[PDB]
């Protein structure tokens, strides 16, 4: 799961929306409303798309988010980026990562220096978007701190991951 502060990329009725994830969790429980779960609560969707990956082939796409997810945690880590972006995440949540291949490693097992995996996000927000290109991104330093607040998780039963408008690639996780 990850942050409540944390900017989100969707699409929905043919047009695509750019926000905070709070701010699109707050769109959709005024909506649709709000279902208990065993950890925590879920909103469900509605011809909701994303931008995916094929990590078998490298080859980009379009797939459909199932609901939207929220528990609470009081430890969470933070990955900061050469860029000056950083990924506020659960130590349970696996990053893609570059060692001679497209690899899922969770953030507890992470370490400053490594080889994050994206895409431009100037050109992920572009009028239209140049596909068919990745881009490598460094890890600047690591840390664990104190969250003690709501993370997200967005559910893709298709391919279990999706791509943030700051060109990141994630993977489903609490």
């Amino acid at each position: 799961a990850f942050a409540r502060d944390t900017e989100v990329y969707y699409e929905n009725d043919t047009v695509p929306h750019m926000e905070s994830i709070e701010e699109m969790y707050s769109k959709y429980a005024s909506m649709n409303g709000e279902l208990p779960f065993d950890n925590g609560y879920a909103v469900p969707l509605d011809n909701v798309f994303v931008y995916t990956l094929d990590i078998a082939s490298g080859e980009i796409k379009k797939t459909r988010a199932s609901y939207i997810y929220r528990e609470k945690v009081e430890k969470l880590i933070e990955i900061k980026l050469s860029s000056g972006y950083s990924l506020k995440v659960t130590p349970s949540h696996p990053v893609l990562l570059f060692r001679d291949g497209l690899q899922w490693v969770p953030a507890a097992e992470v370490k400053p220096g490594d080889v994050v995996v994206g895409v431009r996000e100037e050109v992920l927000r572009r009028r239209i978007i140049s596909k068919g290109e990745l881009e490598f991104h460094e890890v600047s330093s690591v840390r664990i701190i104190d969250y003690n607040n709501w993370v997200y998780d967005l559910v893709i039963p298709e391919t279990h991951n999706f791509i943030a408008p700051n060109g990141l690639v994630l993977h489903n996780a609490q």
